[PDB]
């Protein structure tokens, strides 16, 4: 932690983006995929459903993003690192643009997993849920 002062702010490199809440991204020389903590995107992938109202959008905007920012950094919590399945959870940010919280702040996404503690960051994602709910975006529609 050091002087930090928190958490710590990496930068990174975009490879390849999946959908609303998963990128592959390449930290510190390597490549490897992120998830986006304290946050669930429309199901886009496994038949276990279909395309989730919302999803393929959902998808269509943290993928550019993404794409025009000409940097990023990820931002890990206070938890673990990376969950089952090899994909760190961290609330990317792109232009210091909060891609879970932009995403949320659209209605694109919903607030899921905000686990103890590694979730030093729920507030205010939760503001922004209320607000694309109290107008009524995509989802909330
Ligand atoms: C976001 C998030 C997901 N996960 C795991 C729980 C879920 O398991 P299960 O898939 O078996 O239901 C899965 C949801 O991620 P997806 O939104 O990619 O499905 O990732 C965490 O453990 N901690 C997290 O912060
Ligand atoms: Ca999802």
């Amino acid at each position: 932690a050091t002087s930090t002062k928190k958490l710590h702010k990496e930068p990174a490199t975009l490879i390849k983006a999946i959908d609303g809440d998963t990128v592959k991204l390449m930290y510190k020389g390597q490549p490897m995929t992120f998830r986006l903590l304290l946050v669930d995107t429309p199901e886009t992938k496994h038949p276990k459903k279909g395309v989730e109202k919302y999803g393929p959008e959902a998808s269509a905007f943290t993928k550019k993003m993404v794409e025009n920012a000409k940097k990023i950094e990820v931002e890990f919590n206070k938890g673990q690192r990376t969950d089952k399945y090899g994909r760190g959870l961290a609330y990317i940010y792109a232009d210091g643009k909060m891609v879970n919280e932009a995403l949320v702040r659209q209605g694109l996404a919903k607030v899921a997993y905000v686990y103890k503690p590694n979730n030093t960051h729920e507030q205010h994602l939760r503001k922004s849920e209320a607000q694309a709910k109290k107008e009524k975006l995509n989802i909330w529609s």
